[PDB]
């Protein structure tokens, strides 16, 4: 019921905020973790309109959450279930989409596209080393936290549960598919999400995408024919790792591994070469946390508890919490 | 105790000196810290003349300073309270205000006026990340260090405890006030301080202000015609950077994240372009600092404990007035 008088509504420990957007079976909304006074994201989802096999599939989608683990994919901190209701209490990314943003203040300086663009592969390499390829890149995936730091967003998930839902569900993928969907051929390893990988680069550094189409049709033709423009202010070492991703075959394009060796992607990077990424072990014993959440009133126990076995409960989310900004 | 019958008196570990100016409510000295020997300003506020919402105006500004933590702002070292009086022990800019540097010197060279506008620019997108809107700003709130950079001011304070009389606050306002001032709608958002900072960019490279007049409806006519002359000298990129600052519709004013990636801006900083400001964590484990405050009679216990907590107590302001350059 009521938490405080006259006050925002609750759930669990959280202040709901303004909905960022509504569908089908999700909405999400901004909130507060009342706390920490940490800023979340909390995507609510109506379980009475699932059947069994959209439970089964939202089931296994939140464990991916759980194994995903990457400074740039949106990070899952608190799951708060009811009979009717699931909450995922996840990142907040303050600056909306990556093609939005492109959209109102034009293209990157290289540098700054060189910076965003190592925080892309680098996710998207880590979820292939685990075997999760999306295949559905669209600029819904990119989104941008309230530093610029890229946040990837349900990468491997189905569209089911966004916001878009079933009825967007087409909007926005056809710029980013690779040509073999319309040549017939095959459509389900990671060689997709690389062409993919090649738009968002295009879109990076020039602020518009390589095939435009006026339509599905024109769209189509200029992906099979794999021909884009090379603007005038764009740098032989960008144009040269384009050729990477952009490539028909998709035998010949490179891996993620590979690329990540690439001259462009490592310039003011000397000693600093990108290499996939290797999650740090968690350092679940930091006692000046512990400390403050002992103060929250848990106990000593019920801390080790929930973090030795991370159950993503209002402990393991407090602490998580705890470890980032605040205000 | 006592410091002597013809000596300046002390608060706490400070000697009290020069008066800098008073208002109805407060007093600011400048003062010297007797551990560390760096000077600092102390705002001096009698607390026995307040009624409960003068005194909260009052705990409100002191909250504001502990959570503005930025080079170019007017940092908090210490508080001392008793039950009549409150003692805030802050930073001192020995070079005085802008205003008063401008009319002695005039205008900057625009190389000059750039590293200012870089360290305001900052510090003002800063507060607006912490939701603080000043909707005030103008040249009383710029302040001057000993190296020339910039301090500000006030920044989100009401005038109760200001120097001057009561009515002081008017004077210097009206210029850096944005058109919607004059329009009758809201006067609340991040968009006034832009404009404001618009003023501010003019009156460095050009020592006077864009919008003037002999009284209000005068100048009230030259802000919301929103013309100003440009003066022979002014480089075009510095003109074409004023044009994002000085837009009448504020639905259309340029915003301080997007300007700090103007050309004029990052001239000579090529690769370190102006970012929104990113507060470091601070330093509670400089053993040179802590090894110097036990030799002045501080337990290593009680120094520990004090930095853990922000305390704004005699061990946190020696601490930090230890990281600050020694008197010269
Ligand atoms: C800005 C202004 C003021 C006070 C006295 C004289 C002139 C202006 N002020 C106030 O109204 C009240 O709050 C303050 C707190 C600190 C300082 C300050 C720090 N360093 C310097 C160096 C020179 C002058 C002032 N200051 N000034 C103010
Ligand atoms: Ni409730």
């Amino acid at each position: 019921g009521a938490m405080g008088s006259d006050e925002q509504p609750h759930i669990g420990n959280y202040r709901l905020l303004k909905t960022l957007g509504k569908g089908n079976f999700a909405k999400v909304k901004r909130a507060r973790h009342i706390l920490t006074g940490r800023e979340v994201a909390i995507k609510i989802i109506d379980k009475t309109q699932l059947n069994p096999t959209s439970l089964q599939k939202l089931f296994r989608e939140v464990r991916i959450m759980k194994i995903l683990n990457h400074p740039n994919i949106i990070k899952l901190f608190e799951v708060i279930e009811t009979e009717k209701t699931l909450y995922l209490i996840m990142e907040y990314a303050s600056k909306g989409e990556v093609y939005d943003y492109l959209v109102e203040h034009g293209r990157m300086k290289e540098k700054e596209a060189r910076s965003k663009f190592r925080q892309i592969v680098s996710a998207v390499q880590y979820c292939h080393q685990k075997r999760i390829v999306h295949r559905d890149l669209k600029a819904e995936n990119l989104l941008l936290d309230a530093d610029m730091n890229i946040k990837i967003a349900d990468f491997g998930f189905s569209n089911e549960f966004t916001v878009g839902g079933k009825l967007d569900t087409f909007c926005g993928s056809p710029p980013y598919a690779a040509p073999e969907l319309f040549q017939g051929k095959k459509y389900d390893g990671p060689e997709v999400d690389v062409w993919s990988l090649g738009v968002i680069l295009y879109t990076l550094v020039s602020g518009s995408l390589p095939f435009d189409g006026q339509n599905l049709k024109e769209l189509r033709e200029r992906v099979l024919r794999g021909k884009y423009r090379i603007p005038f202010y764009m740098s032989t070492d960008c144009e040269n790792l384009l050729k990477r991703f952009l490539v028909l075959n998709p035998i010949k394009r490179g891996t993620l591994e590979q690329i990540m060796k690439d001259r462009w992607i490592n310039a003011g990077h000397e000693e600093d070469e990108l290499k996939p990424f290797v999650e740090p072990e968690l350092d679940i014993s930091d006692q000046k946390r512990i400390d403050i959440m002992v103060g929250m009133g848990y106990s000593q126990e019920e801390i080790q508890e929930s973090l030795s076995k991370m159950k993503y409960d209002e402990i393991t989310a407090t602490y998580l919490l705890l470890g980032r900004k605040s205000s």
